[PDB]
């Protein structure tokens, strides 16, 4: 696709070759609070949180719930907020090395949540002996230092190893991943509400002002356009010079939608989220309950689910004694089928065998 | 996606970098008053706390409801207006210092609720002892000052622990969610009231009238056209000149729709309602009954319900010696289902163990 | 449909031949932490591994799950990266050889994993005796080495032996497969930013402003069009010359959705992810439950099931002694058929034989 002229340089091909913007912590900082993506990383931390842990822990129902899984979800936050979420555990006694897991701390501890830019990834041993490259080894949260073991880390989205200390060891905020975008809608934005006052402007080319400005004697012609202006309406008509000319300029965002379209298009793609949403017509299809309206981005969270979040929170559950904690996707249309399978024997009377390995309960 | 020539630099990439404004507290105020975002608080708000509220103690039933349930609702009104809804307990003696917990305040107490404005946080902890750079210990309500264990706060999102005083310890605003916003719509608006009035003006370019301003005996030409003016319609044709010129220009607000569509399809996304109630279209699909039409957003409610009125709510059920209040979202939908459950053994007659853990009552 | 003139030259038959980039890896790195592409890894990725592995092992069920079933999937992730994902598996003793299984390591072992990016592939056997050009025989991973059966290769679409060397021994990143798309993509989009602040410039063409810069004196002239500026709007009309003339100059991208469609079209294609993802409507027909909604790409995913996970899975099931891994795609779906099934023969009563050979549980 390349021949017989200079096509072969000027195409988007070679014109340009590619890279990648690494947003300072500063700017990450922002972006977190603006209004934007504060649902983004709303949304998506909710849609993973909310009701969706499956406990094998039936005894003490979700201890979990009631001490830090509201914890988690400002963490999971700052997970995509930063690319970097932290919980940070220790007993009354503040150190800097391990917790004695010796005996594992039986609730006598107290907990922290930090958001990536406090926090950061300090030591990597490059050997391969006990946690490679990835894995930090002890890095300060503050002031202060927390060991390793100590720390739970929300690591999100982790690039290629070349390059993992430019994002501190953990993780990349979803505005590293939409830095084009946020950028370009704001832009898209901020011109958007400045055109509608200059959308049109009357113009009086008004001859002979040419002189008055530069005899600067300009004073009462701008008084009378004044007090022409303070009543030009549909009622009045004005009275100008044959000489004079009075015209309209209109300007105009001319591919306003095109572009807000293009943009809110990419961002529903990369943060996983409907377009829907982002357009605001959440009624349509993207709610909470996933009978089917969840499952319309349910595997997005779900990747989300089982990629950065099982992890930390698997490491969180052992730390409290907790049992192996994981996620499973109301019963009212599973009961119909729970009735065939009832329905399926009737041998006399027998058990389905089939009942318990569904929704009985 | 950078080379060759100066692209580089004049794409929306470069040429301007990301920053938030801080809106002061004053602005702050103003937005509560305003219209639009007066039902954005009130809606939102409402949609939280509108019989939503899973009381576990029965008996006694929502003692809650007939004495504070209405505080807690300006309260976190206060939230969503401000970043910072306050509720205020003390006993009959007006105290600086905290409650008397020994014996917890057995109903011997008065009850306040104030807005971010007058209230603020002062005091954190910078060690990690106690509660983290999160938790003031002690602010001023007025020129009076609140103990921390006795005041419950309404803390809406919350940003970067880095910047975190810039809004005084706690929550904020959907104004500055959405400052970019309210400004632009009002803009939108403004404008466009102001469009019609001069959507078309006529115009007499009169030859002469370049002298009689300059004579200053234009009276008479402005009495003629003024009776003129009084009385051109579409039954009496103007007299004029071939020298003379009458033209009409009009100048409107050509992509008015396009930018109040841009601009109400972000403040749909970031308060988290639909864009038909922005819209006014409320009939359609966002109601109050949460079989389908509160589903349309109720995710975004959920997600501030699981939040940031937990937090203090679960607090303030303590502080009254009330149950841990949660949310759990008519019946005569799953009762079709309850009767399926029935029917699934009828051994005889026995009872259908999943009539209990449905909505039986 | 060649003939009789110069057409046989000029056409797109031989004005172009035919050549593929090969984008370097570094580029390849830039990629993996773009947006895009980063959800297009991650989405193909979690289609794949996402509850979807078959174990023939019900005993000691998902071993494979809580250990490195997630290693796997940032691995598979590095697939398509970076077209070499990398699991390196040896015991507490580090070893440049062969890991000793004459005795398989019986879980006295530890896991890593590794971008195609620090990992390569080095060793090829020429000969047709032991693994064909294909494969290697002993690779770097960093500064040290790895022994080819110690290290299992999670290797992408391959090119022709002829070349393969120049991906070093395995795969393609999807990068490879779509650099002219992310280029493209990444064109229209940054264009698309920054065409709306420049969508309509006010022009001012003023008589005489030749000769103000001229004498370079054109201080004031500036500062009245600022304050002018300062104020443009509908409510007060210009003033300028009858020399003077005012106009608005418009630029826009006139078929920026048509490129931004064709674009987004064929990255659908190469990815096999629909087109509704890309766009963002995710909510219609592409989602998690594979009833009908995942079916809607399922086949390319499992084309990939097939060809790329089969292989290094099946290499992996063997080295930590499980059986055979497999993939195979709710059940209530079924169950109104499974009590067709039943109801076949009712020989008085007897088993319905094809019960069996369905979802029985």
């Amino acid at each position: 696709d390349v021949l017989s002229g200079l096509i072969n340089r000027r195409n988007s091909m070679a014109r340009n070759r590619v890279s990648h913007r690494y947003l300072s912590d500063e700017e990450m900082r922002v972006m977190y609070k603006a209004g934007l993506m504060s649902k983004i990383i709303r949304l998506k931390a909710g849609y993973a949180l909310n009701d969706t842990l499956k406990f094998e822990s039936t005894q003490d129902q979700e201890i979990y719930k009631k001490r830090l899984s509201k914890h988690v979800k400002n963490a999971t936050k700052f997970m995509l907020g930063f690319g970097r979420g932290v919980i940070v555990v220790f007993k009354n006694g503040d150190d800097l090395s391990k917790p004695l897991e010796r005996g594992v701390d039986p609730k006598l501890l107290k907990i922290r949540v930090f958001s990536g830019d406090i926090a950061k990834g300090n030591n990597p041993d490059n050997d391969l002996r006990s946690e490679r490259y990835y894995k930090p080894k002890n890095y300060t949260i503050k002031g202060h230092t927390i060991h390793w073991t100590r720390v739970v880390d929300f690591t999100y989205y982790m690039p290629s190893e070349n390059e993992l200390p430019d994002y501190y060891y953990g993780g990349m905020s979803e505005s590293e991943l939409i830095y084009e975008q946020f950028i370009n809608d704001s832009v898209v934005q901020r011109a958007s509400g400045s055109i509608i006052e200059k959308a049109s402007t009357f113009v009086y080319k008004i001859k002979g002002y040419k002189q008055l400005i530069q005899a600067k004697k300009e004073e009462d012609i701008i008084k009378y356009v004044s007090t022409c202006e303070d009543g030009r309406s549909i009622y009045g008509g004005l009275i100008t010079d044959a000489d004079d000319e009075v015209s309209t300029l209109t300007q105009s965002l001319t591919d306003l939608d095109k572009v807000d379209n293009v943009t809110l298009r990419r961002i529903a793609m990369v943060t996983g989220l409907g377009m829907t949403v982002l357009i605001g017509e959440q009624a349509s299809g993207l709610n909470a309950s996933g009978e089917k309206e969840r499952q319309g981005f349910q595997d997005t969270i779900e990747n989300l689910q089982s990629d950065y979040l099982e992890d930390p929170l698997n490491r969180l559950a052992e730390i409290f004694q907790l049992g192996f904690i994981e996620f499973k996707d109301r019963v009212e249309y599973d009961k119909k089928a729970v009735d065939v399978a009832k329905v399926l024997w009737e041998l006399g009377e027998d058990y389905g065998a089939y009942l318990k390995d569904k929704d009985v309960v």
